[PDB]
This record gives C-alpha cells, sequence and structure tokens, in this order.
C-alpha cells in the first residue's frame, strides 16, 4: 500500500511536469498572437 | 496516516483534472484566436 | 521514506496553486486578444 502511494505520487509529478511544459507552450503561442494583433492594427492604421 | 495521505492524493487528482480541463479550454480558445488572426491578415493583404 | 512522501505532497499542492495562478493570468490576456481581434474585424469589415 505504501508502494502504491509512492508510485501514485511519481505519476502525479511526471504529469505536473507535462502540464508545466504545456503551459510554457501556451504562453509562447499567446504572446505570438499578441504580437500578431499588434502588427495588424498598425497596418490598418 | 496512510488514509490521510490517500485522501490528500485524491484531492490532488481532482484538482489536476480541473487543471487539465482548464488547459483544454484554453488551447481551444487559443486555436480560435490564431485562426482569426490568420483570417484577418489574409483579408488585409 | 515516509517524510519524503509528506514533502512531495506539499510540493505538488504548492505547484498546483502556482499553475492555477498562471492559468488565471493566461485567461485574462486571452480575453484581451479576443477583444482585439473583434475590434480589428469590425474595423476592416
Amino acid at each position: 500500500r505504501m508502494k502504491q502511494i509512492e508510485d501514485k505520487i511519481e505519476e502525479i509529478e511526471s504529469k505536473q511536469k507535462k502540464i508545466e511544459n504545456e503551459i510554457a507552450r501556451i504562453k509562447k503561442l499567446l504572446q505570438l498572437t499578441v504580437w500578431g494583433i499588434k502588427q495588424l492594427q498598425a497596418r490598418i492604421l
């Protein structure tokens, strides 16, 4: 039962790292879209 | 003590699924905004 | 071995709060980009 607890926490930790990596990707793409909107407003203005 | 720990893990897992669903929602909306920017650019060019 | 478990649970919980704060920041900026695209579309159409 103690091994199951340890393994569960391992699985949670690996998954949290994947979530963190995905958040990092999301922030970068979000910043691209900010920049993209900025360029389009400046072209139309 | 082991039940206390297992209960804590259960709350972590619940929260993690909440986070995962939040990130799915974000990625879907980000996909839309990327698309919308691509459409506007094509229009103005 | 037992206190490593306790340390890790508490570190995962902390990391989940960090992640939820990042998600809240992402959602705010997303809502801004949604608004900006809507404004640009209206201007060009």
